[PDB]
């Protein structure tokens, strides 16, 4: 068998507040599971240190959710509870196959829809510019389909090496901070005051492949998901 993730100690503490959803969203793996060393193909300690993602399909995914630790059930937050939730990662994003056009690599999600959406994307204009190879986030502000539903920005073109990323969820305002650097400053989340649903995912969810076949892959070296209280 190839290598399970849970073999070092690197991914533990997300994998302790974690289901794994493949290939849909119907469950794969339980946290305990997870911690007790599931793997495949989909979902294996790439290279000794990467918890790797792989997923083929339109809309078919290889994605943690975020659940109460030690056990628990699905998890849910408001955006608004004066704590910081926040979620860490450190990113391989590799040259995708052929076929393979966008990969959401994390999330805020609700009950209802994502909030959050962290993608690499293969070519996008944004406001009227064109970008190729980049890592794009895409906010709902709304319910609909849209643009106006949609505040979509270009992250960083992706590079060869490994990327970070924090996301950070206070008092109904997120900020996004790649390599170190704030991108995303404050983007109003207020559209989902009253929501108590909200929950961190992260992997590959493949999104408007032009290939049923063509198979997204993603290397994690690190993840986490934390909530500072103040
Ligand atoms: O490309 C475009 O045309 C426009 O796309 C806009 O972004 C799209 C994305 O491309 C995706 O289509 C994205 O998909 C969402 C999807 O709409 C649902 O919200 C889906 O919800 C699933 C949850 O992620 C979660 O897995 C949930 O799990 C439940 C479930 O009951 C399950 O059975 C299990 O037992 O318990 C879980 C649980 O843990 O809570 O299932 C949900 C499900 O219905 O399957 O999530 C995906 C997603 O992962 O994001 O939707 C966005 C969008 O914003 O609508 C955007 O880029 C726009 O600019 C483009 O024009």
């Amino acid at each position: 068998f190839l290598t399970a993730v849970s073999s070092i100690d690197t991914f533990l503490p997300v994998l302790n507040e974690a289901k794994l959803q493949w290939p849909t969203s119907a469950l794969a793996a339980s946290s305990e599971e997870l911690l007790g060393g599931y793997v495949g193909s989909q979902f294996y300690l790439q290279d000794g240190k990467y918890m790797q993602f792989q997923i083929a399909g339109s809309s078919n995914r290889c994605e943690l959710r975020q659940m109460i630790p030690d056990g628990g059930s699905e998890i849910g937050w408001a955006v608004d509870d004066g704590t910081t939730h926040t979620a860490t990662s450190s990113i391989v994003v590799p040259e995708q196959v052929d076929g393979v056009e966008e990969v959401t690599i994390m999330q805020i999600h609700s009950g209802e829809a994502p909030q959050l959406r962290i993608s690499w994307i293969r070519s996008k204009s944004l406001d009227g510019v064109a970008y190729e190879d980049f890592i794009m986030s895409t906010v709902r502000i709304g319910t609909g389909d849209s643009s106006d539903n949609f505040v979509k920005t270009h992250l960083a073109d992706r590079t060869a090496g490994a990327m970070s990323f924090q996301i950070d969820v206070k008092d109904s305002k997120l900020t996004i901070t790649v390599n170190g650097n704030v991108v995303v400053n404050g983007q109003d989340l207020s559209f989902w005051d009253g929501t108590d649903s909200c929950y961190f995912k992260a992997g590959a969810f493949n999104n408007n492949p032009t290939s049923e076949s063509a198979t997204a892959r993603i290397k994690f070296a690190a993840l986490a998901w934390v909530d500072h209280h103040h």
